[PDB]
């Protein structure tokens, strides 16, 4: 990664085994569970290209998903190329595959997201990266929204939280609540719980609808 | 986090995989007991709103709870905004970091006077992790009772644990609570318990059940 | 916790998740046992009063002996607020409640802590924590040292081990040994043991008692 | 390694012992599949000929590998001679850190220009890491076929990590491929690829089969 | 403990969590095997007597061990002011932790010339736990004989382990205890030492008798 | 260990409770594996004599080792003495058992270490513990090279994994392969295996006789 050191200035570190072995760990436990993505954000913060690389190269199993991963990555590369066609001592301009760390050196890579004013490839990689990512979250997500049914003695806590998870998978995102799907969470309720949710009648918020069916 | 390094400069650093790693596992391990509080303000010390999202949305399960959350920031941020008509002044989604940049952030939060985004932030999701530790309380303390067999100090254990729970706090001890603590004693305890008299300490209420 | 970075000037630290843990861990393992307060000791080093409440709060059972703890603390409270009674940019003096870090911010216990001079807020709190830690380690020492006797079949050290254990949670104090408890060893000693050591005679060391019942 | 202090000075430091121990757990747990290449240049970053020698000189098992990587190096070594006739100039065996000191190393790794050795090493280590993922491969892409039952993004996964092994390298999809990947799917999900026609993404294969 | 920044200055630090956790588990796992001294040496390098006391007190079994290393220091300690009528001297109770303060046990330690109270009073610890070390040896080198089948190699690790807890060192080695290896040796290996004759070396012993 | 701070200049710090973990872990799992020295070598880095000595005595097991590791560092101890026979504020100059940590304070130790120019009594050290080690793993290498026989259903890699484990014990070193040990690797094979190794010829690799016995 790049960071400032304790004299203030911008310089490269080697990518730690702890955080290596975390995001291999966060892989191996979480699979493409959508909380995955939040992981890969954080675990890569400040990461060069060449980071990211490792990041994803680490991973051993999952080659169908780092194959889609690698699509995306291509599409995104060739869109830069489209959007930005082409001083002694200053950087050649980054093309899509020296963002993507393939045809950049780590010099030239720390140079970008050091120079006066920065190209963060780091970022904008780490963007592409997410995009995938996002991909093969919503395509490994088990179950649609619309057989996430409460079971007929599952406690309504339980299914909300399958609910919800559910949505944010399909969405990759945690934006998923509003009127529309307070009526699909009270349309895929059981029998007894969906009398009472309705009995509340418009507008109940989740605190009051999970309140009504705990009993 | 936002820090003071070794020269004594405040500066941003990446959240450290042991912190992220200690609050997933905090939540995986502790559910919404109310300890879980108190382990996020101590492990969301200097965070940035950007920060404190990532510790929110590393969490994979309680998804129920994390969308109670958000509601509870959201009403935060709209009163925020309603209160308050170099940098451009906050608004509420900007102190819950959807709306602003980390450079903003950190800007705010190192500015002259500092608006402290990272803990206006922290305040509005411990409002939220409050309601959700109440909400998820299993037992009433009406329902706290002492066992024919059960060591009165495993009673007090209950009822206190309890009473942290439903008022997501640990000031639940006064003469109140003594009272309900004394009713709710086996026949045996209760029967010494008021023959201590009122105002007994629970050092000696536990002493004299001993 | 305050601690001085290599400019030599003090400056507050977020508390690690590595010394949480490790008290978190402390508590689990070791329950209300004597040497807890040791390892609290060790553990607070450095601490302001809201670090202090921080390593209290994270601890989720033994909810009877936090409110026996908070019982004395509000007593020491009370205590410093009666033994004291009450320039610009300078801090006003603090209460009970500032020291214990109910009543004050971070920003406060801190400026006390490197005022010139300093009030070692973070110091006298951690004095009256002790204080309450010991009174819990009294109350849940579960055997009286009148009912430490040798077994029958019990070596001679694991008794030792056990009475010298005892004797440290009644005091919450290893300062237990002296003439006395010399004299009650030998009393609740088995009776080929308790033989061998009165013929030993008066004066008779540890270290000599300990061989004499090896065999 | 060689790395720069918080001055922003370049200087030797001691391997970590952290560091040793990932890359020991990386080659007891993974062996010789080809993800290891990627963990032995994340762990060696920095790496002097000596550290790279500690690394791999610190692995137990693996000794048929290990004279295999010999080999190699040792060709490259003679490479590097052949094309080469205030520091002597290195010879092979100084970039593989036989005839050179740690002196010697950090003085050409800290030259104007410098001479980057642990690069150079590091480069023909992994060209000696290559071949034994090669060799080690146990199963032909030829032999990859979906079973009758098993779900296709199973199949996939063991398609992908079997030409990976193969060709110790990710870069392994192509039209050609993709072809191979319909003919050993299984008549069902070969039916259905077939009806999508040529140029179907993985994406959509993906989903077509699901 | 006191120790030089990376600014090169003497200061004092808090105990570190891993250092303390360190120390606890080996007295947990070790007991008083004689290695349980030089792990004690390095845990406690630096040591004020506070961090002494500390890394003592943090011990909550083996209080009969305790009592014995407390009489030790307190012989020491009497010693010490015995042959001792901008800092005040130090006491035997100074040097021990108990009637001094951190700022003084600091004092002390960075004056010019520095007392290290630190240094004497680990010394003083040490030979409490050599003591220990004695009492707790739970076998005499006169009952280590090789069993009829037991390897000659077993045999001599048992012989040297027990010379190292009966003197609480491993200056064990020299012409009478190659004498007594031999005669506790079985019939079988014991012929062979015998004939390699006087002044067989260790290596030369384990050799003929593999 | 002696290091340069961020000041660039040499000091001592405490050995790492992680580095001595490591080395008693080591210790623990490979015995006198010869892969044991590179470990020794590498967790020893920067070490003092006084490093070195609490490193080898913080083993509890395998005293037959540490008498016979006793013996050579005596031996290279004397030998310095003999090839070494004997200004205000410089050092004396160091014996043999002040190489070996026995006769020298740390002071000394680190004064030798950064003395211009440098006696690295550390470094000499280091050297003859591996001179004892070296002959530790040769002494118990448990099975000659002669005695290592390709099983009749052994595969080949597994059989030749043995086989050069066993040359690196027995030589302490992993400078084993040669046209001579390639026709000892031959001998020793199986039937079948042996039949295709003689029909490959003379001057075939590892790789090649490896690739002709996988099937």
């Amino acid at each position: 990664p790049v960071v400032r050191n304790a004299q203030g200035q911008l310089t490269h570190n080697c990518i730690s085994p702890r955080t290596l072995n975390a995001w291999v760990k966060a892989v191996e436990e979480k699979a493409f569970n959508p909380e995955v993505i939040p992981m890969f954000m954080a675990l890569s913060c400040g990461a060069t290209p060449q980071d990211l690389n490792t990041m994803l190269n680490t991973i051993g199993g999952h080659q169908a998903a780092m194959q889609i991963l690698k699509e995306v990555i291509n599409d995104e590369a060739a869109e830069w190329d489209r959007t930005h066609p082409t001083a002694p001592g200053q950087m050649r301009e980054p093309r899509g595959s020296d963002i993507a760390g393939t045809t950049s050196s780590l010099e030239e890579q720390v140079g970008w997201m050091t120079a006066n004013p920065p190209i963060p490839v780091g970022d904008i990689y780490r963007r592409w990266i997410v995009l995938g990512l996002n991909k093969i979250v919503k395509m490994y997500s088990p179950v649609s929204i619309l057989d996430i049914k409460q079971g007929p003695k599952e406690p309504f806590r339980d299914y909300v939280d399958r609910f919800y998870k559910t949505l944010r998978a399909e969405q990759a995102s945690q934006d998923v609540k509003n009127a529309a799907t307070d009526t699909l969470l009270i349309q895929n309720a059981n029998p007894d719980c969906k009398n009472i949710l309705r009995a509340l009648g418009p507008g109940a918020t989740l605190e009051e609808m999970m309140t009504a069916c705990q009993g």
